[PDB]
């Protein structure tokens, strides 16, 4: 027993971690197959972010131009393609260790793995959330640009996220593989607004699923509640809407408690009216969203990956 | 900038973790060199552990009992040994993946990064503290037991911590790598107290410290205070004492911040008084102890390993 964040086992993403450096900028990238795959700002000094020309900054720049280090190992750039807000870097070797993969773009509210990398070296991993508002809550300091969050499905690393900006406001933005941002943000040193940000509701009730499987049940109450009555109640404390699909995701976790997903909502809804009077559940004084219901039953039934 | 609980890269310990199978008991062990190291309760049904003779057990144990399977690779098993709660099992080949390792026995208010890990494949990685009553809070189901906790310096991983047990109160026991357990467990399912825990004040300081670097300062108040009346308000909240090495491990975040550590003392001594009046410190609505000063020194200044 017991509930953790956890993140995945960051070793099949290890081997493909790689340095790219374009004159003065260094950062991340990710070796796969014969492709290193970065944020195109690498072409870009401190002055060009202010207001980048991409397509001009990159016609000044060759193959010869662009230096690729993998731990000690210099890969040959044969080829450069600019993709939406990546960079293609085409090398004359396929990475040995490239694992079985996928490039996925994933919804809000969905959870990932990130690698936090500096000069092409992994310092760290976590587990976090996409925000509703496409935002991540992250740690990633300078030189980080280039970091990769990732699922893994047994052996299939699916890479969702690649990292490009701090935001004045002190959160993260970034691409999908293929350079697409999530939410409206672009490559620029400018103000951005993130706009109004939501709790994830199927992430706290599955969390609330998981403290009750772990014997954390006090918040358990005499109540339940309509979808209709629980969105009101959402609405008021900025809660995403609950649907009838986050209900059925919700359904084996519902079976395993014998709780009712309508009662588990009427907890949340008199947690929500009345706080929590200083209690926790598991080990937590606020509601946490960053955990996915397929997060709460891999983690309770020991699922793994290799 | 943000910060987060941060686990170390797993791939140097995934490239370690094997199945070991002994008559109807499987779990984890650790290959290091032409070592595998696992819990001597490998050797134990359901019904030993209730009152296991380790020596005895053993006695009717032959190397060929013994199953160990790397992934695919079956090992062969050329000699055992117990040492003290751990045993020791000589296979034939050296893991052609060992990293550069060492076994430490870490200290009371450490933290670490745990690999959980079932039949021998890691399932998530996630940092913790080894609890100044010698328990961890983890997250491990049945099958766990073998999967180990380390740190990483550079290329070095130091093993501190394997698992072992889950106490009938749901915290987690273990051992170092020498077999001898954290605290005064025995490897025997039976009622067994942990003793009264403590918050490791030191870490509170250093997750303080953290906050500020990153703009979270509204606790940051008028007063100041001494080692003796601050230690009487520890005493009260059941914190640990903080000693002038515990100051002095603060020196360089006391030194970044300009911020007195005596001065963050009296901060903190305005929170244990008042709480935290519903406001947040780094998205946590309770005091984190998790975080070494080492941790937000190494986190605020992305520090790399490889």
């Amino acid at each position: 027993s017991g509930f953790r964040k956890m993140a995945f086992p960051s070793g099949k993403v290890e081997g493909c971690m790689v340095q790219v450096t374009c004159g003065t900028t260094t950062l991340n990238g990710l070796w796969l197959d014969d492709v290193v795959y970065c944020p195109r700002h690498v072409i870009c000094t401190s002055e060009d972010m202010l207001n980048p020309n991409y397509e001009d900054l990159l016609i000044r720049k060759s193959n010869h131009n662009f230096l690729v280090q993998a731990g000690n190992v210099q890969l040959r750039v044969i080829g450069h393609s600019m993709q939406n807000c990546v960079l293609k870097l085409k090398v004359d070797t396929a990475n040995p260790k490239t694992p079985k993969y996928k490039f996925v773009r994933i919804q809000p509210g969905q959870t990932f793995s990130v690698l936090a990398c500096y000069n092409g070296s992994p310092s760290g991993v976590y587990q976090c959330a996409m925000r509703p508002n496409f935002t991540i809550k992250g740690s990633f300091l300078n030189g980080s640009c280039g970091s990769v969050g990732f699922n893994i499905d047994y052996d299939c690393v699916s890479f969702c996220y690649m990292h490009h900006m701090e935001l004045p406001t002190g959160v993260h933005a970034g691409t999908d593989l293929e350079g697409n941002f999530y939410g409206p943000f672009v490559d620029r040193q400018t103000a951005q607004a993130a706009g109004t940000d939501t709790t994830i509701t199927v992430n706290v009730l599955a969390w609330l699923y998981a403290a009750v499987i772990n014997g954390d049940r006090w918040f358990l109450n005499r109540f339940t509640t309509t979808l209709n009555d629980f969105n009101l109640v959402a609405m008021k404390y900025n809660y995403e809407p609950l649907t009838q699909d986050h209900v059925d995701i919700l359904g084996p976790l519902s079976a395993q408690t014998g709780i009712a997903v309508l009662d588990m909502c009427a907890s949340l809804k008199e947690l929500l009216q009345n706080g929590m009077n200083g209690r926790t559940i598991l080990g937590s004084a606020l509601l946490e969203d960053e955990f996915t219901p397929f997060d709460v039953v891999r983690q309770c039934s020991g699922v793994t990956f290799q």
